């Protein structure tokens, strides 16, 4: 069904792709950020939060298709299908799993007014050509 | 990291494989459930519920899943290893799902309490014998 | 030193001799019936209940038995032998393993005063003959 | 079910691994002496305490695994299998029983806080170089 993983908690993909595909932190640096700041409260047994129980799954997501790529390129004797099947994964799969985790990983440490008028103020910035565009982009700080 | 995608729920793999892996329905099914009973809940805007939150990610998760499957039928021309590829998404990880579906779908529906009192029951059913077990298979029932 | 495990509980090894070798489910399922709903409670730092210590000192030597048997098959070359050992093992010693397991669970489930009774009443039926007794012998269940 | 016997008394696997394999006393010597300090409360009708339960569930495999010797002398012929396994059975099973009698008489006997204190300073001891190693091993008293 069309189900957008955003409005629950108020935002859209249409509102996320204000962000360019090359904004988003690895998957390796998200998935260290979370296990430094959530680990805790996302390998609890409570509701502690919709983005907990959402990144939850995410993470589960994301090590089943890990999985995935090990059992091919252990099982599959195709080096070509072998490289095609783990590349598309990291990238394409990637990609939403990063966009998924700077979201809620976001609202999470800062906040939901505070993510959405950062996703405002960057559309501005990246909309506004280079010409007139500042040097000091937006950058989410507690400081 | 260790995540159980059922803890925050009150239960565990260990509990969910305690019943056969022949009795969990279809995925077909099994989304067809959800989307008559829950499509306004899930396609919705709302913290509606945990379980509705971990089926949407869920669902999402499957969508991906497909959308894999078909870009590696297009794509990929080695037939053997196209088809293995795409059994083993549909075995395992469909097996997966559908024991998560069936447990969120089956909470939703009648209860925390009959849901666990029944996978209980159940297996204790499917493990006693049959001359000193009663002989009609349990089954959960709004009726 | 003439021990009965059970005179401890309020039973004894004459009243669970009428229950037959069929009527116990394999020692596979007891184990799984045990881990699925004592884990935590066996696994725990705790004086839960003496149906917990009993469990986790016949765990224990289950766990040892099954050592015994492959260390015979690994480090005996006399098949008769070999396969004799692992099934007096099993057969004999998984049968006493099944009488406690069961007794206890059903204990833990149920309650003392039902176990029993059923013990009284299944003794009444088993010790009838066919031509008398009903033939859906008594059952015990949470459903 | 990982499950350590000691757990829910206080202690663990390595807080006895202190002690060494030579150190326990012969299984014979270990059953006489709960025989004249415990016979009438393992044989008696109550949860008089669970180092009684425990030690009631390890008496009874001990005889089990004296049945299965006796059972091997007698049918068995080849006397190559039949001596390697009341071998293994005697030292392996019986120096696992032998730890677990000794702590629980022990603990009976003398108290939960004088056995840990014993086995930490029995620790020190064994690690301490034999230069300045006193030949007064530790030993437990009620003096
Ligand atoms: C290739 O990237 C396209 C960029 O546009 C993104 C549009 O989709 C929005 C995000 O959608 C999803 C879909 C699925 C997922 C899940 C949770 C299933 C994780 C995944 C992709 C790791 C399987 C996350 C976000
Ligand atoms: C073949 O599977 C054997 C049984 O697996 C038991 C569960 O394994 C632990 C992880 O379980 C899940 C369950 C569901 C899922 C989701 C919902 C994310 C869907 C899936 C399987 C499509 C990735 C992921 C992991
Ligand atoms: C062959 O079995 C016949 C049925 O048993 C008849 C006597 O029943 C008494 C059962 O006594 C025991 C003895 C030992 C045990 C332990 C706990 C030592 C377990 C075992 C048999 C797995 C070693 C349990 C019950
Ligand atoms: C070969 O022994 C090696 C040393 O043992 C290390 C600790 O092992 C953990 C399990 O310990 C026990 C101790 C006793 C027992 C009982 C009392 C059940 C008796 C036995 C060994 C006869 C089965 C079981 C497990």
């Amino acid at each position: 069904m069309d189900i957008d993983p955003y409005k629950e908690f108020g935002a859209t993909v249409e509102l996320l792709s204000f962000l360019p595909s090359d904004f988003f932190p690895s998957v390796r640096d998200l998935l260290d950020t979370a296990s430094a700041l959530y680990r805790e409260a996302l390998e609890s047994p409570e509701h502690c939060s919709p983005h907990h129980t959402a990144l939850r799954q995410a993470i589960l997501c994301w090590g089943e298709l890990m999985t995935l790529a090990t059992w091919v390129g252990v099982n599959l004797e195709d080096p070509a299908s072998r490289d095609l099947v783990v590349s598309y994964v990291n990238t394409n799969m990637g990609l939403k799993f990063r966009q998924l985790l700077w979201f809620h990983i976001s609202c999470l440490t800062f906040g939901r007014e505070t993510v959405i008028e950062y996703l405002v103020s960057f559309g501005v910035w990246i909309r506004t050509p280079p010409a007139y565009r500042p040097p000091n982009a937006p950058i989410l700080s507690t400081l």
